[PDB]
C-alpha cells in the first residue's frame, strides 16, 4: 500500500502494476500482447484531488479497466469523478466501456470524439476545445482540479492532448513522449511527421517546471526525455 517511504516497491494487482509518483498521484500500467514484440506496457494516470479521483489514459481493454477501478475502490476508497483520455488509439481509450459503465464523465479532444468511430473506439461523452496556444477553454474543461490539458499539436497522432498536474510538477506526455533511452519514437502509423519535433518541444515549454515527465510504454523519465524525443523527430523532417 505504500504508506509511507519505507514501505516500496510497485503494487501488483491482477494483472495490473501500481507506482506511487507523488502524494497525490499513481501510475497504472496494463499489458496486452504485440506481434514479434511481445507484451507491451501501457501507462496512465491516478490522481487524488480532495475528496474525488481523476483518471487520465484508461486501460488496453475493458476489463483491464475495470480492474484499475478496483484498485481504486481498495487502495483509495475514493469516487471517480471523471477521466480524460489522450487520443482515439486503443492504448488510451480501450477501456471507455468500463468507465461509463461506472457512471464516470468521460472527456476527450474533440477531434478524439469525432475519430473514435472510425479508429474502433467508443467516443467520450464530453469533448474539450483549445486556443491557438495550445491551451483548453476552461469552460470546456469544468472542474478538472490539478489537471492542467494541453494540445501540443498534431504528433503521435493529429488529436494527441498532454496533461500537467499541478503543483507535483509531474507532465504527461502520452504516446508523443519517448523516454531518454529510447531507440525509435514508437507507432507512427498515425503520426504527423512534419509538425511532431515542434510539437514535442511545445509540451515542454508548456510545462517547464515539471521533473517528472510521464509517458505511455516506458517508466518516467527526466526532462531529456523531451529534449531526445524532438531529436529523434527532427530526423522524420
Ligand atoms: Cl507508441
Ligand atoms: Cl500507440
Amino acid at each position: 500500500s505504500n504508506a509511507n517511504y519505507m514501505e516500496t516497491g510497485d503494487q501488483r494487482f491482477g494483472d495490473l502494476v501500481f507506482r506511487q509518483l507523488a502524494p497525490n498521484v499513481w501510475q497504472h500500467t496494463s499489458y496486452l500482447d504485440m506481434p514479434g514484440f511481445g507484451a507491451v506496457a501501457s501507462n496512465g494516470l491516478i490522481v487524488r484531488d480532495g475528496g474525488r479521483v481523476l483518471v487520465v489514459d484508461t486501460a488496453w481493454t475493458d476489463d483491464q479497466t475495470a480492474q484499475i477501478l478496483n484498485w481504486i475502490k481498495q487502495e483509495i476508497n475514493l469516487p471517480v469523478a471523471l477521466a480524460v483520455v489522450t487520443h482515439a488509439h486503443q492504448d488510451k481509450m480501450g477501456g471507455m466501456d468500463a468507465l461509463h459503465a461506472a457512471g464516470i464523465a468521460t472527456y476527450a479532444n474533440a477531434l478524439s470524439n469525432q475519430l473514435a468511430p472510425q479508429e474502433g473506439m467508443v467516443a467520450a461523452q464530453h469533448s474539450l476545445t483549445f486556443a491557438a496556444n495550445g491551451w483548453v477553454e476552461p469552460a470546456t474543461a469544468p472542474n478538472f482540479g490539478p489537471l492542467k490539458v494541453f494540445y501540443p499539436g498534431p504528433g503521435h497522432t493529429s488529436d494527441n492532448i498532454t496533461v500537467g498536474i499541478d503543483g507535483t510538477d509531474i507532465a504527461f506526455g502520452g504516446c508523443l513522449i519517448k523516454d531518454s533511452k529510447a531507440k525509435s519514437l514508437g507507432n507512427l502509423g498515425d503520426a504527423d511527421t512534419e509538425h511532431y519535433a515542434a510539437s514535442a518541444r511545445a509540451f515542454g515549454a508548456a510545462f517547464p517546471k515539471a521533473s517528472m515527465i510521464v509517458m505511455s510504454h516506458s517508466a518516467p523519465d527526466s526532462r531529456a526525455a523531451i529534449t531526445h524525443t524532438a531529436r529523434m523527430a527532427d530526423k522524420l523532417r
